[PDB]
RNA sequence: UGAGCCAAAAGUUCAGGUGAAUGAUGCCUGGCUCGAGACCAUUCAAUCUCAUGUAUGAGAUGUGAUGAUGUCGGACCAGGCUUCAUUCCCCUCAACUUUUGCCUCAAUC
């Protein structure tokens, strides 16, 4: 419309309020405004930040569906009703980059406004709706006030307005002037208001409904005597109040009384029937005996009334009037939800007309349940013709899709002036007709006439800017401007609102986030004591109750006269407290038991060298000792060059700083090696290598080319060889020149003997080698010796460590890579080191902060013990540079060094290495076997996170320190014993030893739970069930007792360990394998292993083993999800096998 | 050519931790709207005393209306905490299956 275009142009120039009924395309104008700001160039693309603010979740979905068709710029929407304040802030940051437009509820925006950016999120332009509904008490107005005053450079000069405002905020009839309250609102809005111009362009395509006066009800109530019975029902409700869920049942009796007076007893019978269905559901909902007795009492009273009401059993004429032509589009409204619920039942009994109703989303007394999504489904169903023909009644009159509705009749609903205008707007083009019924029973006439006249006169007068201010000057200011001045203008008001909102959010989040012992804990409570003073003002003092976890949070404030204001002042002080909480080469000869001598410039160190080193050879065990018998020995350069040439022929050629065998260096042998029909000679072949290279023990005259060669395999049917020479001719296409030539004995330089004996190689065919066979055997072992020498050099580097208590031979074992299994594995040392590191980190955290939350302390422990952080320390160490793929466990090597150091030296020395790189009660004492010097530490362990309205201390801090110390103490005992278990199996055994369930078993054995005091009844029931089971809370209390013992013992590991050692001593001796039966069945046969699916979300009724060959067996347990039932079936399978 | 074994990889079945998502919720809080109240603001109408030394002022008292606050019930609505069920993620773990790496065997080099 032309008027709508004028408001759109004005809205771009400055913030403007547009007056319309039922939108009438105002939403389209708002979409055009969003497109208009998007099209123009902006300094920052996201600076415009057009946003639509609507509190209702269904309205957000309806706005989103229209937004998708247009709004080409990316859009984001919030479902709402989710308790994730941190997630919402993270989503907002991600949304700001990803989407230009955001849609949010007003209350969620208030959460974003708390701790807002200096530019207040750079919103610049936002869309505001329901301003008329909003009042100074209402939260939406408080959200508007923060926008109304802009801290930086007029951050939000123009605000889009979707607030049509049907008449005024409220009380149009009370004000003689058209809108004194609206004038106060406009100053708070800081927005120009456009003239309504109702007939200038509007109503050209919009119909106007006409009010019709009708009788209040069809016919009249026929039960005057039953009204006296209704008074008796009220007396019965008063008796229920005297007797002292019961209140809700009393409300049901009140609802029956209201319905029977308004629509007669026949309607009341229908409400009683609906209450009877509600009674059955509420009886299932609440099992309390007192509530059930009240429900049964109510059911008997209504049932006695129902029989007479059934013998006895709205606006039927109106339904008949619109019945003609089968009109589908109609809307009806009712005073109460119960009347709407029973309206189809009333229609079915006598009119025989199908009817449906829309229940309010919020449910009172749980008579009927409406989901927000279900309400959206109901409006979508209403669009379908069949549902529209039935027609729907909603008291709320909100989020309903109704179009072309000839009848907009409203029943007993003159309470809201804006809603009356909204219903007039709702009625559409066909047969437009507003229906209002005067009531014969009560005087409903004068009030309605006055309200209608006042509303029309006020709209006409307001069709001019500042009409009220022009008409009255001082008087208008005194009546309204003085009564309702703009708020948040001063700095203090903004500070206080931000503080109250922040207080509520912070207290809820922190309390729920820490212990989490119970689903609901009343950690925060308020108690009020009257402080009324003589003076006609009355005052209240609000006590605040907080848990032992928050020591200074408790505060009492009686300064504010109002009880609510006094509570707000206490909350403001608590919020500030929450903010504070937030805040020339030596010759070396190796002797093996001719010896090989290695020339090394560095003198050998006796401590690094090992007197005895084992040789991994099956034939014999050899011990090798290396020492430098000369220092800085000088060898001639010509001799050195010959040695190098001899060494490469001796080693590099055979393999395909300088090592020379010494008998006195064998110079003559070195020279020969540097240089490197026939009849076999025994002296020549006594020691030589033959290359077609193999050692020759001797030449066998009996073996000859003439002698026949046997065929080892007949499976392939190879031709049998008449002569050994015939085999050579087949194998190599060669014939030996001499038939009687002796044949070299078969030997293998490579790592069996019978295969070498089977094949004999001719001396003429294979050339002899000067090098002796025994020297070649030493040369074969020489590369392994060289690898050992490299490890010894690495050991010299280990001695270079700044502090080492003894020669670090154990560190050399740690250096070798895990899983190579060449000699030794450091995994066992790594486990001890990891436990030591965890205990030290926990002790440091307790020192850094004594009162720090246990959950925060656990997070601090995790980051300190993280493998990646240790890996970074290893990178500075240069451990990777002893081909590293970056997935190598350098951190595990660091843990192994800590474990090796703990065995090598005292804990203080190990801590220094960590600095270098890593940086009734008497009866309880008898059962504990530990006497407590301080009673308070024992009391702290006895105190639990769950408390019966009294909190002394937090056991969480003790449990965290206790758990870490216990893990280290248990590992030390296992490590001290030489179990020699496989390292992976040892890790599983260590994990089994540190089990919360085993600690829980210890707690029941010592009756620790009985000594412990907790406020959770259900937790005690779980403890008693565990006692029945044995013939993690209990484990945590044992850790808390251990932490208290540690504080009592001055943090001495040995004293705490002596107390804890006896209980787990029986458990360690049995294997206690954690492999499990089902996993053992998989080890036996996983080739065809099938596992039965659990039946339903709840525990499956039976668990069966589907694995083949073992067969199908049934196991019974509390749940098959843990697979304990499957484990029992696997044990049955083992019995079957 | 097989068979075992020994390491790895890719899968698969686990004991577990680890987060996320979607449901089922549960709990709590704020306000809206209307009636009753009670007490404060103002004061007609009527009354009531004092003056001027007829006409009128001190003016009061107060019927009534409005404007606030504090209660008690109706009709509404939006958030915040929050848990289990399922799925998935990641990290170990008990393995298993195949290939490789790589010991054997002996034709066999």
């Amino acid at each position: 419309r032309r008027y709508q275009l004028d408001v759109l142009e004005q809205a771009k120039a400055k913030n403007t309020i547009a007056f319309l009924e039922t939108g009438a395309g105002k939403t389209l104008i708002a979409i055009l405004l969003i497109k208009s700001v998007h099209k123009d160039l902006m300094s920052q693309n996201r600076k415009m930040l057009s946003v639509f603010l609507v509190p209702k979740v269904p309205l957000v979905y309806q706005q989103a569906e229209v937004i998708r068709n247009q709004t080409c710029f990316q859009v984001g929407h919030y479902c709402g009703e989710m308790g994730q304040d941190f997630w919402d802030s993270r989503r907002w940051q991600r949304e700001f980059e990803s989407k230009q437009v955001l849609v949010m509820t007003a209350q969620i925006l208030l959460n974003i406004l708390r701790h807002s950016i200096i530019r207040m999120e750079t919103i610049d332009l936002l869309i505001l709706d329901e301003c008329h509904h909003a009042v100074k008490k209402h939260p939406y107005s408080l959200v508007m006030s923060e926008f109304y005053h802009t801290t930086p450079k007029d951050k939000r000069p123009a605000i889009f307005g979707m607030t049509a405002s049907p008449v005024n905020l409220k009380g149009v009839s009370s004000q003689v002037d058209c809108a004194i309250k609206i004038r106060n609102l406009e100053t708070k809005l800081d927005s120009t208001v456009c003239t309504i111009k109702d007939r200038k362009e509007l109503e050209k395509h919009v119909p106007m409904p006409s009010e019709i006066v009708v009788e209040y009800d069809k016919a009249a109530t026929m039960w005057s005597l039953h009204e006296t019975i209704k008074q008796m029902i009220a007396a019965v409700e008063e008796a229920a109040q005297a007797s002292s869920g019961a209140a809700n049942l009393i409300h049901k009796l009140r609802a029956i009384n209201y319905t029977l007076a308004e629509l007669g007893q026949w309607c009341a019978y229908k409400v009683g029937q609906s209450f009877l269905s509600a009674l059955q559901s509420d009886e299932r909902v609440n099992f309390q005996v007192d509530v059930k007795f009240q429900e049964s009492y109510l059911s008997e009273v209504v049932s006695l009334l129902q029989c007479e009401l059934l013998e006895g059993a709205s606006l039927i004429k109106l339904l008949l009037k619109y019945q003609h032509t089968a009109d589908f589009r109609a809307i009806v409204f009712v005073e109460r939800v119960v009347a709407a619920l029973v309206l189809p039942k009333v229609f079915a009994e006598l009119p025989s007309l199908s009817f449906i109703r829309c229940a309010s989303m919020i449910g009172h007394n749980n008579s009927q349940e409406m989901k927000s999504s279900q309400m959206q489904d109901t409006i979508s169903k209403f669009r379908d013709g069949h549902v529209t023909l039935l027609v729907a009644t909603s008291v709320a009159e909100e989020g309903l899709d109704i179009r072309q509705c000839n009848v907009v009749m409203r029943f007993d609903l003159a309470k809201t002036v804006l809603a009356y205008i909204q219903s007039r707007g709702r009625a559409r083009k066909p047969g437009s007709d507003y229906i209002l019924m005067v009531e014969r029973g009560n005087v409903s006439h004068a009030a309605f006439l006055r309200n209608a006249r006042n509303s029309e006169e006020t709209l006409r007068k307001e069709a001019i800017e500042r009409t009220d201010l022009s008409h009255l000057k001082d008087t208008s200011r005194l009546i309204s401007i003085d009564a309702v001045p703009g708020t948040v203008y001063k700095v203090e008001a903004t500070g206080a609102m931000v503080s109250l909102n922040s207080a509520v959010g912070l207290v809820h989040f922190y309390c729920s986030q820490l212990p989490g012992d119970r689903y609901a804990i009343l950690r925060p409570e308020f108690s009020m004591e009257k402080h009324e003073k003589p003076g006609g003002h009355t005052e209240y003092s609000c006590r605040l109750q907080l848990p032992c976890n928050a020591p200074f949070e408790i505060l009492e404030g009686p300064v504010c006269s109002s009880m609510r204001l006094a509570q707000q002042a206490v909350c403001l002080a608590a919020c500030k407290k929450l903010h504070e909480m937030g805040a020339e080469v030596c010759e070396s000869s190796k002797l093996f038991h001719s010896e090989f001598a290695i020339l090394f410039g560095n003198e050998l160190d006796a401590e690094v060298l090992s007197m005895s080193m084992d040789l991994y050879v099956a034939r014999a065990m050899i011990t090798k000792a290396s020492l430098a018998f000369k220092g800085s020995l000088d060898i001639t350069e010509n001799q050195l060059s010959s040695l190098k040439k001899f060494h490469v022929r001796l080693m590099s050629i055979v393999l395909d700083y300088l090592f020379v065998p010494v008998t006195g260096i064998n110079w003559e042998l070195v020279e020969k090696i540097t240089k490197t029909l026939m009849m076999a000679d025994g002296c020549m072949v006594a020691e030589d290598l033959i290359g077609k290279r193999f050692y020759v023990d001797s030449i066998c005259y009996d073996m000859s080319a003439e002698t026949s060669f046997p065929r080892k395999e007949g499976y392939l049917g190879p031709l049998e060889y008449n002569t050994y020479a015939d085999y050579y001719k087949q194998k190599y296409g060669v014939d030996l020149n001499c038939k009687q030539q002796p044949l070299i004995k078969g030997r293998g330089v490579s790592y069996v003997l019978d295969k070498t004996y089977y094949v004999f190689l001719p001396p003429e065919l294979c050339v002899v080698h000067p090098l002796s066979g025994s020297l070649i055997r030493g040369a074969q072992r020489l590369p392994s010796i060289m690898r050992r020498v490299e490890s010894m050099l690495l050991a010299v580097q280990l001695k270079n460590l700044i502090s080492y208590p003894i020669p670090t031979s154990k560190i050399l074992e740690a250096l070798t890579a895990a899983s190579c299994q060449e000699t030794f594995c450091y995994e066992r040392a790594e486990l001890l080191g990891d436990a030591y590191l965890k205990w030290v980190v926990s002790r440091f955290l307790f020192l850094k902060y004594p009162q720090k939350h246990e959950g925060q302390l656990t997070r601090m422990r995790q980051q300190m013990v993280s493998n990646m952080v240790l890996y970074q320390f290893a990178l500075v160490k240069g451990l990777q540079s002893y081909r590293v793929l970056s997935s190598k466990t350098l951190a595990d090597v660091v843990e192994a060094l800590i474990g090796v150091y703990y065995v090598e030296g005292g804990k203080i020395a190990a801590n220094h290495l960590m600095k270098w790189i890593g940086i009734d009660f008497v009866g309880l004492e008898r059962a504990l076997k530990y006497e407590f010097k301080e009673k308070g530490l024992l009391v702290e362990a006895i105190t639990h996170a769950s408390r019966p309205s009294s909190g002394v201390s937090c056991y969480q801090r003790l449990e965290f320190v206790g758990d870490a110390v216990l893990d280290h103490l248990i590992t030390r005992h296992l490590f001290f014993t030489y179990t020699s278990l496989p390292p992976g199996r040892l890790t599983d055994l260590r994990a089994a030893a540190v089990n919360n369930e085993n600690f829980a078993r210890v707690a029941v054995k010592h009756k620790l739970h009985l000594y412990l005091r907790h406020g959770s009844s259900a937790l005690e029931k779980q403890i008693r069930e565990f006692v029945k089971e044995v013939q993690k809370v209990l484990g945590d209390i044992v850790e808390s007792i251990a932490g208290a013992i540690f504080l009592d013992s001055g943090k001495d590991t040995t004293a705490a360990w002596k107390v804890f050692q006896p209980l787990l001593q029986p458990m360690v001796t049995p294997e206690t394998l954690p492999m499990h039966p089902v996993r053992e069945l998989q080890e036996r046969c996983q080739q065809q292993a099938e596992g039965l699916e659990y039946k339903a979300s709840r525990s499956g009724n039976t668990a069966t083993v589907e694995v083949f060959i073992d067969g199908v067996q049934v196991g019974v347990a509390q749940n098959p999800q843990k697979k304990m039932a499957q484990k029992l079936a696997a044990r049955n399978a083992l019995a079957a096998l």
